[PDB]
């Protein structure tokens, strides 16, 4: 995730122009080896045509130059390109919206779940536990960064989201099968031994408790179903295909013929194809932009802090049910008061 | 269902690239029929009109390829294509996003539902199994594969998703109907059994089992509107004369003409129309992919798992109302304990 | 509702071909008489052009044609008509997601309500009969085929959907708005006497109740929404006059000219504009499908069957509250029993 | 709002063109001011260039003529007309989507709150008068129809919405915002005074009440949202000039120029620019329809019909609340019984 | 926030005209600096081209122009810039639409939570002031005009958002993340105290209570996500490159060349380039709504008015529970009665 909000919360003079100048999560960044590659295969064409051929091959390569630029237009490359960036965009913003957050469920956690001895803080720090534990489960199944922190479950156990308990129950319970759900059965029949025990004093604050624990359940579900659904692979080959072929074409096509034999829109040879490289960026950043957005869950520069929010959910998690439950600031009245 | 998200985490030089050498869910996979149909008529025009014809058929035939060739672009092929691929994949997402997922629900009826000897279990086995068994149902009425696995409900009886009583009480509710809803009054009856002989403790608790219930029911619905209500027939007829009248046309018009009679367009003879056939790759591929996602639940490469999500979905459910019912892991302070 | 959904389950070769051999919901059924009037009308004007004009009233012909064909591009049909029929699609989807479906309240009807005498019995059917009175009220106004069945509510009374007692009842309540919404009044009044009289165990289980039956009336009211608010009817005349200018103009400017004067894209003379004729096939049949899904309600191959949902949701819901209440199949152990 | 739904209801020859005879809500209604400033603009200069010019002049206006005829593509009025538009009818339909119906409310006012005595009638009726009185605070605030129907509060006080107790006590109340959300403070008191005094047998119940309220609220809520949050003042400045430059531009570019000087586009000298003036009546009209429903509770043809909604809305609601308070239909078995 | 919604309520002759002459909100206040350097540079390379340079040099000039107007259209600064504008309004209304309101809340607590006495009013008031502490916690994360306002939590100390009790709570319970979410803990807390202690009648209140702050909790940490997860960075450089780099030849390319050599396009020598002028406006003037929108927290004219909503949602809050709290207005027969 690179943030840049702060900079832009005013309209400016040149207010995006200063963004220009970035390299983390930067066009730039992206686009310069496909860029030198293509770079290379270009001047190596025009070398090859202005040093290598003779007056007939460069006459025939100024008729394939100027076919290839006559059926460019035949590549729909925006229309299949449109289509499969708006796709893009719209799962990866649908896979932060079901990024979990036990925030709701934490403060139901704190409120409800009572007792200040041991055992309820114990109760307590282990409901949202098995919470942050189910929501790191799927995001070990989904996140590269994830995964590489957390290879197999013993270091999940080495980072305290799982007991060694727990880790021998997960094991029991072994199926050929993701096992996230695993810590939404066990936040079940544990907030139903809390309702039993009394830590619970009603069941409609155990429904609202479920009801948060089964919109987090909701959430890793549509995160898993991201993961496994995957945009279909013909559209990803056939949006590759279509950019590769557009510039593949580019490079015989967009060559600067000899203005010595005056054909038209090549009457004046520079050497730099500008306006071809101008495209290139254009076209191909807009393929690796769906390139680093098709998996959020990498290791990109604008990738979604993954382990950042692990980290946080479960700091904040163990502070709200633990040190916050019953600890409030003391009630005095306000500025406006009376 | 064809993953690849792990390849494609980071956005790397020619990640897209390492894509293009698959096979199972592949666009070669879903044009080759197709596109050998039309390399065929292509050539075969061709030798027609380079070898069967006289000068002033072939005159004929150039003036007739000029013809098609500057009036092809009277169909609007990437209107109606973009509109009915974008409609093909809002309705697939859609019909994704409502597969049911007993997991919510088998949290509650592992929790909520009382009793550790052999009736409590019994019920908490058929109160899941009357959901998995409403979503079977449904799932053979919208899948092919489904309906393959199960061809009949004796086939589900077979496979432990219906018992001999059940299939009996079917038999004897019959009407001209589907008859996918009837789990959900065998569960809400039963439910309200379990409430009144006292397996469920709360009211509210029933209330929570009947709302997930009925969330399934919803989604269920969902399924069976979009297997019935169908994408209007008149777009499917009208794509599908576009795209064949298109390539009917490029099979005259993008022929490659004499080159020594001088027109404009057709001053280099290639043999081989690499800017049709790429034109072919993409949008016939367009068609493909919309022919592959109308219908999901097939037996495509990139369509759904069915057989696999309804056997997970029994197997993950029985599990964890039967085994994981006040099955918990030892409760012990954690590594950020004090 | 012309289903095809079973015929499209794999991407196969051709899927798509074997749809264009259908009659009802089809194309060629909703553009016929049009393309008969048009291809009539281009006739007549190329037989005047041909047979009844003189020398210079042929030039004049061939000015005008080549004048309306360089200037027809003005028009911008795709673009208006492309607005409308995203949202005439859109709405057609949104009227069938609010089309209202008893199933989840008569699960809740036939497991909260008890009594397996009488008196219970009749409670839960009219229950049930409210919610079907409601929803075929509804349909009755935003439906042609449902008041076509029903002119009147004395054929709603003689076809089991209203007593004369609830018919007396609805003439007494008369006001000069819609009375669709009466029996949710009638639902909540009974259902509080049902609660009241001990039928209903908890008042929790009465708000499930209403709660599902206020999620019909927000479907119910949304249908009166779209069947009241209609799409601006300026959209309607414009697409209208964009597509019939477009081909009124498509009369003139694509007649094929004299091949003897030698215009430009006039060299070859054929006799069937078969580029004009397939724009018209996609244009006027993006108007039709917009003209046949606009009001998804009537009696169009493609509408919706109403009358069938209306059938199928009474007797489905009189079984569900009536034949099933407590009627539960044998409670047995599974093949996956231990 | 301008209906015409049931004319509308099947496919037919000509569906459309029917429409095409209607004023009301029409597009000549709304485009024939600025199509005859137009129409004597293009008129005027016409007869300057035709008579009052020289020969020079002429020359010079035909240089012009041309000049503009080239360069009015470089305006983008399609794709800021398209995005403004698409802007505008989400925002319509979003408005309509949010404009409050109390049905749902007064089911449960008419079932929960118990008592056929006078107090128990005064409270059904004061709680659902604070739900219209609500509902008509935020329509006076966002529609010129409901404001000129009510200048005052003192008008809604004669209009039986506002009690002159209420009215000082809103005056009490007075802060320098809207004061809409004073009711939903009301209907929660109230409620609560009800429940406590056992008008309300369970707070259930109670909760059901604030809930459906509170839905109100939101939606109240949204329609000050789009009152307040305007689509930005710079869109609406940039298609203005977009559409008011094109057909400025089209008052020169688009005259018919000497057919005698021989320049290409202007072979044939009509008079009546025919693609002109569909194009003016099809991007004109586009802007019209984005001003007609920019704001939608104006006093348009097509706007909605506010006045009707409350009057609707008061009188319901009082009648289900007032009259159908415990007053069922007698209950007796219907056509299918048995 | 620039409000026009009364002065486009009807659908006028010249409506959206009246609008150009704004200035607060403007296209020409966002505008002006741009397009006077663009004005600049024009006139410069113009001068350039027709004083400083020699007959050779301006032949190589014009080469040049013409290369540029002819390889302009390679720039696809539409197709980026719609994608870019449309997912800045989608994030800009969603962004509107997740700023917390806390009216249901306040309607909850001055309802549900009971005393007339100090105690009551305090309990009341330090509920409804931790959700407003909360909302304004996260607007000064989000916003700059709020943290402009608010420099540090001394500062909402000093404002009457926070007690200085609560200010040593914060700084106690400080983690390097932010600590917004740390009211709801309060709330939470405090209003199961409010339960326990009997403020609460029944838990059923408290479960409304805390589903009403925990949508405020889902609304703050949607402008949380908004403020963290920006466009991506690529998206915003690429269309700033696109834009930038259309003017830049622009500069060169639109240049009025010698109509003595009598090039095509550059019959006509004008000195303003209206057309080149109109397209900056346009293309420009997206860009800058697009800065101007992408963070609508800042201190723009058509941004957000968050001081505005945080005063007001404090001064409603405190007023609707501590003023209002069982302050009813005589409950009297209406006009309508009987
Ligand atoms: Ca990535
Ligand atoms: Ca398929
Ligand atoms: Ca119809
Ligand atoms: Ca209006
Ligand atoms: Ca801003
Ligand atoms: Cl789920
Ligand atoms: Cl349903
Ligand atoms: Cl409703
Ligand atoms: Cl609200
Ligand atoms: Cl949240």
């Amino acid at each position: 995730t690179i943030t840049y909000t702060s900079q832009v919360a005013n309209a400016r003079l040149g207010s995006f122009s200063r963004l220009l100048l970035c390299w983390r999560g930067s066009i730039y960044k992206l686009l310069y080896g496909e860029f030198l590659i293509f770079l290379l295969c270009y001047y190596i064409i025009r070398f090859i045509y202005r040093l290598a051929l003779t007056e007939e091959q460069q006459l025939m390569f100024e008729k394939l130059t100027l076919y290839c630029d006559s059926y460019i237009q035949l590549i729909p490359i925006s229309f299949v390109l449109g289509f499969y960036v708006t796709l893009v965009v719209t799962r990866w913003w649908n896979q932060y919206e079901n990024l979990p957050w036990p925030d709701r469920l934490m403060s139901l956690v704190s409120g409800f779940v009572e007792g200040k001895d041991e055992q309820g803080r114990l109760l307590r720090r282990t409901l949202i536990r098995y919470a942050n534990l189910g929501n790191v489960l799927i995001l070990r199944s989904v996140s590269t960064a994830v995964y590489k922190r957390f290879p197999s479950a013993q270091h999940l156990v080495q980072a305290g989201f799982m007991t060694p308990a727990e880790h021998k129950q997960l094991e029991k319970l072994s199926l050929p099968h993701n096992m996230f759900w695993v810590p939404w059965v066990w936040f079940a029949n544990l907030s139903m031994k809390a309702w039993l025990g009394g830590r619970i004093r009603d069941p409609i604050l155990l429904q609202s408790l479920l009801n948060e624990m089964n919109t987090l359940r909701t959430q890793c579900g549509h995160l898993y179903a991201y993961d496994w659904i995957s945009i279909p692979l013909v559209y990803t080959q056939v949006v590759t295909v279509a950019v590769y072929s557009f510039f593949l074409t580019c490079l015989v096509g967009r060559q600067f013929l000899n203005p010595a034999k005056a054909y038209p829109g090549h009457e004046l040879d520079l050497v730099v194809p500008v306006f071809t490289f101008l495209q290139f960026f254009f076209y191909v950043g807009w393929l690796k932009v769906a390139e680093q957005l098709i998996n959020p869950f990498g290791e990109d520069d604008d990738d979604f802090e993954t382990n950042w929010i692990v980290d946080r959910n479960l700091q904040v998690s163990l502070l709200a049910v633990d040190e916050m439950h019953q600890d409030l600031p003391r009630m005095e009245p306000d500025m406006y008061w009376n």
